[PDB]
């Protein structure tokens, strides 16, 4: 689990969105595994606006943060699960690291701010949904 809070927005993994997230829907993209809902309270997370390929992510299944190198956002094939059939997921970044289903929502951060959230895993890899292109999150 985990979310990003910036301004009057809440960014969550689309497969983990609640009834309240859907009742206050701003934007959702199944191909990205992202959903953004509106909030009454003001969030103060800083979104990164950069092309970094190094950062640190939080891994709940180890209660630890790990430094990782990660690929640029791209269209990557993701094995079927109970939330989605086998498909290509867009705007995804991969790194060598540990990730279990419950790790979804862990934040990846660089020196500039939040880069994305854990969205895929298995085989010794960890995949992050990028949010750096969603410039509207800051306005
Ligand atoms: C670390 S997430 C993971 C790990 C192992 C096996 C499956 C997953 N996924 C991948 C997710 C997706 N974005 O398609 C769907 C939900 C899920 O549990
Ligand atoms: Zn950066």
């Amino acid at each position: 689990s985990g979310a990003i809070y910036v301004g009057n927005y809440r960014v969550v993994n689309r497969h983990l969105a609640t009834h309240n997230d859907w009742a206050n829907l701003v934007w959702e993209d199944s191909s990205r595994d992202l959903l953004v809902s509106s909030t009454t309270a003001q969030g103060c997370d800083t979104i990164a606006r950069c092309d970094c390929q190094t950062g640190v992510y939080y891994c709940s299944s180890r209660r630890k943060h790990y430094p990782v190198s990660f690929s640029k956002p791209s269209l990557i094939f993701v094995e079927a699960s109970e939330y989605y059939p086998a498909r290509y997921q867009s705007h995804l970044m991969l790194a060598v690291g540990h990730s279990e289903p419950g790790d979804c929502g862990g934040i990846l951060r660089c020196q500039h701010g939040v880069v994305g959230i854990v969205s895929t895993g298995g085989n010794g890899l960890v995949g992050f949904a990028d949010v750096r292109d969603l410039l509207w999150l800051d306005e």
